[PDB]
């Protein structure tokens, strides 16, 4: 169990009696009055102590990255890397070291939706034995901006207008697309916000970056250049956008349910750890240079190595003492790994810890359990609001003749203390600039957009017709297609007819044709369709319902999570179609004798909204998702005028549909469904 | 050990590696830097996680009694009280409850002097298996005020006045007489802190007291009225002003190390608790309203049960996670123990559960180890700043299904719940009033200042004249002359001198000639001698440094803490006649030999300042203290006009020294050293 | 007025009714109760508004510097100072910049004795209208300490022990002392607060200086390292050892009132500000490093050059 050290601050409250905060068992339902019908008394220290803890249960989201959700468990190294790094948690084949990782969102504030578009967070703790190691990443490998000074500039950009507080958890706006604009930087990290990557099936289905490029330590101080990236062993898989926006009113909590979900039904997710090695030598070897958080390294040129697995397979007990306490840093460093002089990192390191002080209104934040090393902590700290410990040493200071020497010195050579890694020097003037070498705010962009399909391309481009046909600035709508422009004139110009706009004429700088892998999220089927949900619409009339328990039955037995759905929770029903929605399903399939809620009398129930099981079965096509209908059912397919000869479309028997359905559900999504310009 | 539920939360570091907050052994002695004379690199992790937790260490000082000091110890209960009360640490014989207490001034601030003239503070937790019971008082009966809307008025006039942030940790200045005249209900507390309640010797030398009636209610809800006495078993004792305030000088954490130093050498303190029980239907029985916090009940009236015992034994291992940290409340109560109408403690339930908030900036301050009960916590509290616990039960919220109705409701008959009085009531129109049975300011105080010794009468005059006479306003100063010429025309005109003012005529509304036992301190002698200390004053020249070893053996076999002092840390001295202060001691005593330093050349060695020895000498005579002088060390004595004839003064041989010294300190101070008008 | 700009935050009560703060005139001396001698009630807005603010006066007190006192003024410079450095305050003769300066001791809490030996700070702030600028200095010219990162535990061992918080504003217990012979780079500042300038006779009577060297930079980027000096007009004095002892239980407030006293009777404190300036080769020229605080530039290698008042 990956929360066994937590164990021993659980509070069970099963069979005993109410108490206040100070001990003493009390009632507390009643208001203490002066007399039958009287004031409450100010005496009645009961009734003070309970709402004044209720008064202050809030403390501030996080100022970025507010709105998540996330889960224990266990990383499993499958070497000894000793070769590569001093880091203990990769120092021996199946050495095991907990983790903690948090999935979220970026610009929502905490109860937005979690299939807003963005860029997404995918932050993971090691708890080490020789202390806390974050890897603070996000499920895109580029960041928007090159240097940490810019970061409160680009997030009140995104962020909603101040003067509104308009709109939530959105890009679609206009000081948005001013900052992209005025940023080129920018343009990388946009343009995979606007893929699928913005807009993932699940947390499962991420991959995660830790984006810059940091360095592995060996024990004699020789470094690596490294990248860190998470593979998922779920595949990754995305939404649409029409289906995201349903979605993120029907549920806002799709993709924390779904981990939690994934994780309580014995279906722990997991990722391996993998790490592009280069020597320091190439920093600037490959057309950009490695200390540019806007660009990554292409697998063609560094392939990925695997250095052990991630699963996660515990749920928080408290969500706000475990998940929304936990303070993550990438200054939270341990021996084996170092910093590079990448100007975005460099900035985060004090922005994390300093950030703690205002989220946690105090100086021993780190006190708190979920954020507890598991390796001992042995300093001269003292004091500070919420001060846990007691502290048995009275000589809190070194140098000193009278506590011995202890807490000692550690480093490089004694203790296996943190050490810099040694051959780092400093050359040159002091400067407030960036490096010319960080100037191509444009190649890359050409890059991952060339690495996509087709429809991944339209994709793309009809995000940016979305949200740039949202800016009011005429003008603002003018330096998007400029900036477009320099990285691919077909995009300018397809985004331009959305806007009624002439995109600018070719500027052939930054063209090319490259491509590289890895990048693309539709054009792989899944490894495995395990807790893929498939909506079986039914009914309560006639003999439909016994042949979807079957149906069922048989899904499920091959790792489906299926939901049986009727007009009302009869026997062997999951949910009403009152309840339901596509939005909530992978795959939808009609269950013979169910035609009839499709037309005539059937479909139009007090029970349920007009259109409803019609309205399903339309989402789950247009949405791309596998569709079927058993049997007779098929008149519900020719309803809506969707044939059983399409791709991903299926009919017959229980075994046809079921084979083919868990066919499709490995493409996930049928794009022959989805218009291309031209 | 009473600290034992905190051997869980302490941190050795002994014999380790040095870590960051998040684990990982590092250095911290260097800043990163970037090239030999380099800037400091803002990648330097560990210079920034030090200097953070460093520069975030101070918490707000408490409102009021910042400056304190506390112990663990262990209460014993003498009785099964049940027919009294409910309370489960006071529900068998040799019952044992853990304690922890902090004693404290009221004005100053963190740093100011234990020796400060102040009401004191007298905060005693019980650890119960029923929940923590707080009782929070001081070391005087009765407060400034009627009602607690009137606490910040009382506190701003006493603090230092706000322009310039003087005088600190006193009451000599123009607010705060300005304060006791226009509110007269101020003169009680007022005449107690001008007594040498307001000076005390040590923390183990006071009385304490709850001030408020409260009331112990019995399993079947009968009540009775109660007053909360802490009996010093030391003793009380308290110093001269003149000496006070050198002290506050020379050391301002007099009482916190006699408090440490008590405890580390074995002789723990104990108080015995002790209360008045009163018939509900006598509240107004004893000529004042018992509701009112200005009086006290007098003895002879009530006297006092004895419920049990508390020893303090053992000191905290961290001041700061323990004595700073604790958070005391008068709300901080347990089954078998109630409110009653008092306005000032009315107000107070509120005032300590809110100002946690500030000190602790948070709502789990209960979390912190020095303030969680050991009788276990089970409610639908969730989250707030610095939730330190996970909670098992998802359903947090009554009444409901799901949760099978865990945490369950506990009353008078079910779980052993608190419930309020049954039978108390409530009657009469809504009012910002205060009943007309408060009105009397000044019957108490005559009879507090009647029931004084008359050098401890003269001791209260005195105060009273050196304070005001640092009113500039000459108008307050007569106000104040009026106020205490209600009490007592003979003490308004002696005050009225210093003033150079003249006394109002006598007006008799209030005057009488009662008296009350037991507020006096200077006229018992006291019950014990060991801890006090006996400064010797010896030299490093001849023979005098061995017998002044020989003296301090005997000495110390009879329990006393013994300093030889002498020029220079020579073997067997343990003070510097440079460090050296007589208001350190209780006693102070010339080996033979040492009268050289008395006199000549010998009284002025580079080595401490000019007169030091004398000076000592001549401070403990005039402060009242035994002194005295071995052999041919009685010329010291001579030195400064002082015959061996005096009382409290002994000459001759060793025997004969040690045997005076030792009665001498049972009487503590020699009163008739001290002139009377 | 070098205090005018606050003077639209002052807010005055004279004559003026009682009021909530969020106003609406009250009375507040008495409790709302239930009855003639009744519980008070829960609804009495007025109490809780008031005693709440009370129960949340106090604020955390400086980490160090705890106890001190300071006063408003005004600096004039004695001239245009272009040639050495950029700086708006400095730039011309006359020139007038309102200041605020913090006089302290250094380890003691807020309710300390002023004349506890200690090194004193000397913190002054320029208002300048080319934003706030601070000399952040002591009464001492060198510091105990060579690297920041030693600041926890050179402030730790002064203060008083962990376990009973003994002793309150001295140096004279077993840690520091530790300390200091551990640490050696702290023997010269310990001279110092040995010395005279550990027990001055009043703020009036201190120097004050910046510690560090810093640079002067003109508008054409050259730069000159640079000494900071405040040089008391009333004179440099001190008490002796065994004074400074009564006078802290006598009057903790001796040195706040001291210099309370000297403005409200019209003898406003002057002190001059000086340089020593040292060009940027001779960095290391005297006989040690002058990015070492540990170390003083002596007057006979660089005069001291007033520039203001
Ligand atoms: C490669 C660039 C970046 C990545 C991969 C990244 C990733 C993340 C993630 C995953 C979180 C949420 C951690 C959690 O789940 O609690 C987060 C929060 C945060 N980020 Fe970053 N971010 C980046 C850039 C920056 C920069 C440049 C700054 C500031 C200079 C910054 C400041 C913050 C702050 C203050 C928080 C809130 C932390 C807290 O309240 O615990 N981030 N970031
Ligand atoms: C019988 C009258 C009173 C007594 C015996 C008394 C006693 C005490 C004592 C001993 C302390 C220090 C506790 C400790 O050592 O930490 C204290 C603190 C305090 N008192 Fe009282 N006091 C009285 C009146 C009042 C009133 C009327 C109020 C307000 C309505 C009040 C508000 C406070 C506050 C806010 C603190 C700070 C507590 C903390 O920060 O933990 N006191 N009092
Ligand atoms: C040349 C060396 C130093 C000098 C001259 C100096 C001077 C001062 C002065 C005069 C103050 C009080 C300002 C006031 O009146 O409010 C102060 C406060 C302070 N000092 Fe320093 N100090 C020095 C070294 C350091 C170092 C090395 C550190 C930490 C790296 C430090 C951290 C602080 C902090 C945290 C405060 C509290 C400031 C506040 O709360 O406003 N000091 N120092």
């Amino acid at each position: 169990d990956a929360r066994q050290r937590l164990k021993e601050v659980e509070v069970d409250d099963n069979g005993q009696f109410m108490t206040t905060d100070f001990g003493g068992n009390i009632e507390e339902q009643f208001s203490l009055k002066a007399g039958g019908r009287g004031s409450t008394l100010l005496e009645d220290f009961i009734f003070r102590q309970k709402l004044q803890h209720f008064d202050h249960e809030r403390i501030p989201e996080r100022v970025v990255h507010a709105r998540g959700a996330g889960a224990h468990g266990i990383f499993t190294s499958y070497g000894d890397w000793s070769n590569i790094t001093a880091a203990s948690f990769l120092g021996a084949k199946d050495k095991q070291t907990p983790v903690f990782v948090r999935f979220s969102t970026v610009a929502g504030s905490r109860g937005s939706a979690d299939t807003a578009r963005d860029v997404h967070g995918f932050a993971t703790r090691f708890y080490t034995d020789e202390g806390n190691f974050d890897i603070v990443g996000n499920n895109i490998p580029v960041f928007f901006i090159q240097d940490a000074i810019r970061f409160p500039d680009l997030i009140h950009s995104v962020k909603p207008s101040p003067d509104n507080e308009v709109p939530q958890a959105a890009t679609a706006h206009d000081s948005a697309w001013d900052f992209f604009s005025s940023q080129p930087s920018a343009l990388h990290t946009l343009f995979w916000a606007m893929s699928g990557n913005g807009i993932p099936r699940s947390y499962r289905h991420m991959d995660g970056f830790g984006i810059h490029t940091f360095r592995l330590v060996t024990e004699d101080g020789k470094s690596k250049l490294v990248k860190w990236h998470w593979k998922t062993k779920q595949g990754k898989a995305a939404l649409v956008w029409e289906e995201a926006q349903v979605l993120a009113g029907k549920n806002a909590d799709f993709h924390r349910q779904d981990l939690w979900d994934a994780i309580e039904s014995g279906n722990a997710p997991s990722w391996e750890l993998a790490v592009q090695l280069i020597d320091e030598d190439k920093a600037q070897a490959y057309g950009f240079d490695l200390l540019d958080p806007t660009k990554f390294l292409p697998e063609e040129f560094a392939p990925l190595q695997v250095l052990g697995e991630m699963t996660l397979n515990r749920n928080p007990m408290n969500y706000f003492a475990e998940t929304e306490q936990i303070s993550f840093q990438p200054g939270h460093i341990v021996r084996g790994v170092d910093f590079t002089e990448d100007p975005l990192l460099q900035g985060r390191l004090y922005s994390y810890l300093d950030t703690q002080l205002n989220r946690h209104r105090g100086p021993n934040f780190e006190q708190l359990p979920i954020n507890r090393p598991v390796s001992g902590v042995h300093n001269n700290h003292r004091d500070g609001q919420g001060q846990a410990w007691i502290h048995k040493n009275i000589h809190h200071y070194s140098p000193s003749y009278l506590n011995k020497g202890y807490p000692a010195q550690a480093n490089q050579t004694v203790g296996r203390g943190f050490f810099t890694t040694p051959g780092r020097t400093a050359s040159g003037v002091l400067n407030r600039e960036l490096s010319a070498t960080f100037d191509d705010h444009y190649t890359q962009p050409r890059l991952f957009f060339n690495s996509l399909t087709p429809v991944e391309q339209q994709f793309v481009i009809n995000a940016i017709r979305f949200e740039a046909s949202h800016v009011t600035n005429e003008q603002v709508k003018k330096n998007v297609l400029e900036q477009l422009n320099k990285i691919s004139n077909d995009v300018a110009k397809r985004v331009a007819v959305a806007l009624g706009l002439e995109a600018p004429q070719p500027d052939p700088t930054y063209y090319h044709n490259n491509v590289t892998r890895g990048v693309s999220i539709f054009n792989e089927s899944l490894p495995t369709i395990a807790t893929l949900r498939v909506g079986v619409l039914s009914t309560t009339k006639g003999g439909s319902l016994d042949k979807a328990k079957a149906l069922k039955e048989q899904l499920e037995k091959d790792g489906l999570k299926v939901t049986v759905i009727a007009e009302y929770l009869a026997s062997g029903v999951d949910q009403t179609y009152s309840a339901a929605d596509a939005t909530a399903f992978d795959a939808v399939v009609v269950a013979e004798g169910a035609e009839r809620v499709f037309s005539g009398k059937g479909a139009m129930s007090p029970l349920f909204p007009a259109g409803r099981p019609s309205q399903i079965l339309t989402d789950g096509y247009r949405w791309g998702k596998p569709v079927a209908a058993v049997g007779s059912a098929k008149k519900a397919l020719q309803s809506i005028g969707v044939e059983e000869k399409e791709a991903g479309v299926y009919a017959g028997a229980q075994d046809e549909v079921i084979k083919g359905v868990e066919e499709g559900l490995k493409v996930f999504k049928f794009l022959e469904r989805f218009a291309v310009d031209g």
